[PDB]
């Protein structure tokens, strides 16, 4: 019974590989029916094929309010409104950072999870009950991080009263197919900055967020869970 | 000590209250100074009590167009500007879950984009000449303290996470970006309040008093100074122990 | 297979009653085989007591290395050294500073700060020549000058000690309860209650076991990559 | 009459050299009357000597309660009481807990902590009987980095910020100046390629200057800085 999912509905935004599919992945081995989300159809369908009976994947586009109310309401219609919102889409030079880079940034790392999280808290806190985590995986790229644990804070304290904890996971150098391409010269240079002298594995993040998601993380809100080796 | 004689220093927001302050302080330690209101009366107003020590210029943050032209006139008549001070606190009190999209937008384009534009619009001057400073300040704490200004809790955090990387990128070319955040100052708000009202909302602050717009203005001056050279990446907070 | 602790070796100081119990309870629970102490024999035995086959009690003052020592060479004679060492033992001795005494200060710090150095420093060797160790410091937001600076020493320290050590497999954290329900909150009146309560926007006091949660989490293998960080158990405190 | 010190007593530990030596001076050239400490006779004569009219030099250790009672007597019989502390006084005893020994961690604790809450408490009872008073604690540089030191730094901004809620409503103010890499006797030291490796870390691209920490110092010293407590102003080009 510990850490245990079942009955829970968790919608993963951003699923198709990394950690994000990771976290699908792992929410539904706990027992979790997982809707994990892509930008396209044949990106959901992938996650349709990994999960199988475990949920299914839908197209999202976070920067789209239409496309936000059409999918909770299909995933509401099917499974019942949302338990766990985990918030990992996102995207990635001062002097020339250009106008577009900067909204594009804040659109989609910032402004989403406060959409996708005002959408999902009236079911979850009519149920007295509900998770939701932000993954906070360069300038812009800073302001819209440190905005949304400001905003974790903040909204985490509006609604803790009513079960629902508001948390991130912030992770540090994790494993991607993009880190893999990098040469070895430019990997050796990474992992000084490491104490642990290795990156992370998916699956690590996958873990801290499936802690947060669970019952034993009740009185746990308006926290962020660095999981970066040692890192800062 | 603290001298700013020579420098230009441009204050957005210097109408009222702390940026009217801050630019009356920078113009008692030397500088010559711009502060900025939406109107043209507001400039007006500001002129009229800087008198000989700089002028006032209508200014709207979230416009492009008006950003290029105030700095252009102020590159004309006074030379580049080498102390920019956003207001970057202009906000009224709401809950998270109460706003709606079109308050976070406009909040984030007002506090936080408006920190970007501006401060890359006087970028290149400072590292030109090797010298500079940009001081955010962060908005007032009101009635309904931190959890009043929930709805301004992203931007804020927002503007210190682009100081703190900001900072990191232009430091060798002698440019120096701090925060300043201010806890419970005086206001005309504050002011209107009875006696029993005001010792209710200075419980939260070990102080027992309410900061005076004065104090923030110290503050910034401090760092707006040669003698903060070091400080950078840094959040002064000017609360009177609240928190 | 997931968060199991089964073949570890956890010792968990100051587990007679509360956060310590809990926590120990819940590494037994999970598979680890657990030493709880207590500073008298009595206290060791009830540990023992509610342990049974999963571990035992023993007497342990912190702020003795002699018994530090002896501790150390029961727990690895019988069980094998160390793998999980769980710092809760501490004090509070609160005051105004102005009428705070030498020994209200110097107690907190030795008990609740130079524990963790000297606690530290005895299970450590073992555990790098594993390649594997997890220590959590648990530090209770609880006139508290000395009980603060101790605290917020105990997290300096984690997050120097974790630099130099993650790279041989050690993690080393710390948990930071909020209020929780103990023995000595359960004694105040109702007004006193609901008067702490307005502080926690979760409105409610925690539960011991929330902290042994967090706790075992970070114990496990599935928290390998977590290291120098401060978990905060608060319902929002802060 | 700006951030002026005029007819304030200062009192500054370990001000014998560097940070601390600029600290006493700067605040001497703003008017106050300056006390600053070293661990022998010898020292706090040539603090005497630095500073001339605007004060002495007293020897003190602040390990030692009796040290302390005896040099807050003798501040207060010749000057008045003290206003402005400043904790500068510390020292390092560098090690991997592995092999770090009892008499390292404790010397340290002693020396860098303790030595601030006796300090800070001896001098407390004078500042609030003026309702004025400061505090100042700097949390030392950082050296080609010094493990430690690094529990008794966190302590001695833990107990800032705690001691700060309970004084504040009588008008004193307590803060923590944390300095980076500064220029001091040891980094000259150096060698050159060991200056540029420290300085790679330093996005300012220089070492600062001990006057640098002084002014942050002389700043929440002064009477400008009145609402400012419990707070630490870190003073290091960007780094981390
Ligand atoms: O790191 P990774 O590229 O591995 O994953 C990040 C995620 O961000 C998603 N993403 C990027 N932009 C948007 C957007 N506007 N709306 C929704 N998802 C987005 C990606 O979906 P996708 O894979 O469809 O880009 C992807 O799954
Ligand atoms: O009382 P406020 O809290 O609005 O005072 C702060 C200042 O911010 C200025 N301000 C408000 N909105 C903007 C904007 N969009 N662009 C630039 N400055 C602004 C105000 O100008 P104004 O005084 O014209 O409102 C005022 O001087
Ligand atoms: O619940 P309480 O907060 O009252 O105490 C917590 C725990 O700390 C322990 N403790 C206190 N001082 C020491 C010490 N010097 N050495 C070891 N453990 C100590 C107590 O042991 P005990 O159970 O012996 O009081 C208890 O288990
Ligand atoms: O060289 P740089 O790196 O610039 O500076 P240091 O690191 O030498 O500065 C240390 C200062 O603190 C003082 N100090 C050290 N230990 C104690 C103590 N136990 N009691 C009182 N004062 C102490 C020293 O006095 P002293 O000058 O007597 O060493 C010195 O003035």
């Amino acid at each position: 019974q510990f850490m245990n999912l079942e009955g829970k509905v968790a919608l993963v935004t951003g699923a198709s590989r990394g950690i994000g599919k990771a976290i699908a992945e792992l929410l539904a081995e706990r027992g979790a029916k997982v809707i994990g989300t892509a930008t396209s159809e044949s990106g959901a369908q992938a996650i349709s094929d990994y999960l199988g009976d475990n949920g299914k994947g839908m197209a999202l586009n976070v920067t789209n309010p239409e496309s936000i109310e059409a999918v909770l309401k299909a995933i509401t219609d099917e499974f019942g409104g949302v338990d766990i919102l985990v918030n990992n889409a996102g995207i990635t030079l001062l002097m020339r950072m250009k106008e577009e880079e900067w909204s594009d940034i804040m659109e989609t790392n910032l402004t989403s999870i406060f959409r996708l999280s005002k959408a999902v808290l009236r079911g979850m806190m009519k149920k007295r009950q509900g998770r939701i985590i932000n993954v906070a995986s360069q300038a812009n790229y800073a302001a819209a991080k440190a905005g949304v644990i400001g905003f974790t804070k903040s909204m985490a304290r509006e609604v803790a009263s009513r079960g629902v904890t508001v948390n991130t996971v912030a992770p540090g150098f994790i494993e991607t197919d993009m880190t893999k391409a990098l040469n070895d010269e430019q990997r050796t240079a990474t992992l000084a900055q490491v104490p642990a002298g290795r990156l992370g594995d998916p699956r690590e993040i996958a873990s801290a967020v499936a802690f947060l998601a669970s019952p034993e993380a009740a009185y746990i809100t308006g926290e962020t869970l660095h999981v970066n080796g040692g890192m800062y």
